[PDB]
């Protein structure tokens, strides 16, 4: 399954999972400080991912700075 | 499934999910402040995505600035 | 499934879904103001998409300007 | 499924769906004025598409000017 | 399924569908005037396509002028 | 399925289908005059194709001149 | 299924089908005179093809002169 | 399945597996000293991976430094 | 299935099929005179092919002169 | 399945298999002397691989020196 | 299935099949004199191939000289 | 299935198969003298391969000298 790579360029970046289904709610958040990385899949329960704060993002479609 | 990457260049960007099926309405709007990103899939419930406001958008077919 | 990316270059763009099946009718029209984007799939209900107004379009086959 | 992208270069372009099956009949027509686009799939009902008038056409096999 | 793109360079181009099966005959002829285009699939009923008249032809294997 | 594109460079080209199975016989011969094209699939019935006369041929493997 | 393209560079080229199975026998031959072409598949009954005489041969692996 | 390659550039890197499902918890943290590498898959149990500390990361989408 | 293309550069080339299964023996030898070609598949009965004599050989992995 | 190639540049490299499943522990350590190589798959039992010591590592995503 | 191409550069090359399964034994050795080629698949019975003597080898991963 | 190509650059190279499953044991070794090659698959029984001694190794991921 598809995934995203998220690296914090500054402290306090939040990576938020949004629920799959008829409803769209916050189900989990991970905080990244500068330099920390999360590699996160889309899953049965997560169909959208929100990132708050300055991050470097890589997906199958390229880089989002 | 396919997805889209949307980064807000200005405050107040709305990323809107439109319902899959015979009927079409907005089922969710995620508001992004400047710099925030959403990576969102097409899903059982979402078959079109509308973006209002100045955003950087990436899909399987490249970039839309 | 395949999808199309449509960006309005000027106010008053309409993105129209045509019904899949023996009958062909417009089932939904989405208005886009300048700068707004819709990323829309072909679906069980939609097998053709009509775009009226000045728009930038991307598909698997490239760009229409 | 495969699809075609058709943009009218002049007013009065007609995009015509032809029936799949033993018989080949016109089952629907869409008119495009200058700059208007249709993105249309081949489907259960449609196995050939006819275009009358000056149009820019894109398919999986390239551009037909 | 595979398809062919045929554009008439002169009036009176005929695009002819030949029947799939043990027997081979012409089940349909679509006449194209100059500039008109047909995008036609191979199908349950059509396993060969004949073009008479001056036409620009595109397939999966490139162009035929 | 795989197909062949055949264009007659002179009058009197014949495109001949050979029967699939234990037995091999000509089941159909299509005459092509100069400039005429046939796009023909391999099928349940046809597992080899013979071309007589001066023709331009395209397949998945390239061009024969 | 895979196929081969065979063009006679001289008169009297023979293209011979060999049987699939425990036994390897000649089951059919086609004669090509100069310029004539056969496009022939491997099939349920043919698992090897022999060519006698000067021919230009194209397969998925390239050209054999 | 998809995997990640993580190399510690300094001592004290932690590679953390997050649980797949409705709940998201850290189920394992692997410490890496300078120069040590982990190559870790996404799995039935693990649907996101967090990396803390200065690390070189490679995925299908390229490198993070 | 995969195949090999073998052209005799000299008279007396032998193309030998070796049996698939626990036991290995030659089940067929096809003798090629200069210029003759065999295009031969791997099959239910043939899992290795031996060529004796000077031949030009092409496979999925390129040429062997 | 995916695999990794690991070559020891110094004596005492350990290649460690981590268990697939809810629990994570080290089920095997292969010690490599200088120049020795292990080519190791991900498997039913191994879903992460840890390398301690100076090694040259290759995976589907390139080299890690 | 995958295969290997082996050409003897000097007399006395041996191509040896090793048995698939819990046990590993030589089940067949084919001698190749200078210039002779074997194209051999991996099979139900053969899961490793040993080549002794000076040989040119081609596989999906390239050439060994 | 995936395979590896191993050529001995010096005498006395040992290629060792390690068992698939909960246990990781050596089940077979092949010795290669200078210039000798083994092409070995991963299999039901073998999920890791160890090489002792100076060898040239090729896999799907490139060359390991
Ligand atoms: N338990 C979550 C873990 C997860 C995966 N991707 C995420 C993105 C954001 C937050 C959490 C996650 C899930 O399986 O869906
Ligand atoms: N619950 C929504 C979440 C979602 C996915 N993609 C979206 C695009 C826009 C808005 C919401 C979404 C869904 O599963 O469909
Ligand atoms: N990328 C996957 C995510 C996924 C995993 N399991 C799922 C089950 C149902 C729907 C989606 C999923 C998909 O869109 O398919
Ligand atoms: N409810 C519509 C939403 C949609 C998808 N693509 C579209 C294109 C145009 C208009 C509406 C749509 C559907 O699932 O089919
Ligand atoms: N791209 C997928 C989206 C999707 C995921 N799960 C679905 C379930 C039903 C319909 C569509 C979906 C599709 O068109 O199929
Ligand atoms: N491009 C898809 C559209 C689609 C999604 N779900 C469907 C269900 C039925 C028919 C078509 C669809 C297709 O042609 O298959
Ligand atoms: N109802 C038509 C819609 C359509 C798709 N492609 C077309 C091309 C031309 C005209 C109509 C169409 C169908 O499903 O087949
Ligand atoms: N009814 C025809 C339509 C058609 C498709 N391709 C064609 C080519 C030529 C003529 C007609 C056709 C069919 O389904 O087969
Ligand atoms: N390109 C598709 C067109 C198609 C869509 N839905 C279909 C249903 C039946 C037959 C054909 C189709 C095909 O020929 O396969
Ligand atoms: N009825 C023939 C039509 C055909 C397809 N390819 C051909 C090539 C040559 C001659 C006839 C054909 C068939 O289905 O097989
Ligand atoms: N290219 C397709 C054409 C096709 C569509 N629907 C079919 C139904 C039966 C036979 C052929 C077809 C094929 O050879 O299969
Ligand atoms: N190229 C196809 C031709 C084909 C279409 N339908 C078939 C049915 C049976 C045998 C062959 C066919 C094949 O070799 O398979
Ligand atoms: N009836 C033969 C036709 C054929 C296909 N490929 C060939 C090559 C050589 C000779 C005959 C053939 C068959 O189906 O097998
Ligand atoms: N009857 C043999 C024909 C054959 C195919 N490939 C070969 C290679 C060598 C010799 C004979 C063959 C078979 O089906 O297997
Ligand atoms: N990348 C795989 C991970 C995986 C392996 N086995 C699984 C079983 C269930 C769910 C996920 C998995 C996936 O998303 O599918
Ligand atoms: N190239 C095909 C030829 C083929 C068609 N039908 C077959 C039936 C059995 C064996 C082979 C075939 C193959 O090797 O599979
Ligand atoms: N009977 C052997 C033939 C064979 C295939 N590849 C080989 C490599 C070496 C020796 C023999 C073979 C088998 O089917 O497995
Ligand atoms: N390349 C095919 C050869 C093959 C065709 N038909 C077969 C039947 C049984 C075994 C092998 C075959 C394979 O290894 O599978
Ligand atoms: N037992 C864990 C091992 C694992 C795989 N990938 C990981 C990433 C981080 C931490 C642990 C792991 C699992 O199968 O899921
Ligand atoms: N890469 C494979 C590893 C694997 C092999 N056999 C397995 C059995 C069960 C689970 C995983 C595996 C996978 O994730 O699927
Ligand atoms: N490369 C093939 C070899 C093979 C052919 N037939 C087989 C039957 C059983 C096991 C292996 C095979 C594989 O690993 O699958
Ligand atoms: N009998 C062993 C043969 C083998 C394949 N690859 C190997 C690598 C090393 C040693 C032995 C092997 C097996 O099937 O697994
Ligand atoms: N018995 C182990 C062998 C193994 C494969 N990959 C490994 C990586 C590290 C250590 C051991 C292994 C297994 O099948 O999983
Ligand atoms: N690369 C193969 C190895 C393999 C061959 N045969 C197998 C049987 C069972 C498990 C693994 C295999 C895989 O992991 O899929």
């Amino acid at each position: 399954s598809d995934f995203v790579v998220i690296k914090a360029v500054e402290d306090g970046v939040n990576v938020i999972g949004l629920t799959r289904g008829t409803d769209t709610k916050f189900h989990h958040s991970e905080k990244l400080d500068k330099g920390e990385v999360i590699i996160a899949q889309f899953t049965e329960h997560t169909s959208a991912i929100k990132v708050r704060g300055e991050a470097l993002i890589q997906t199958a479609y390229g880089e989002m700075k």
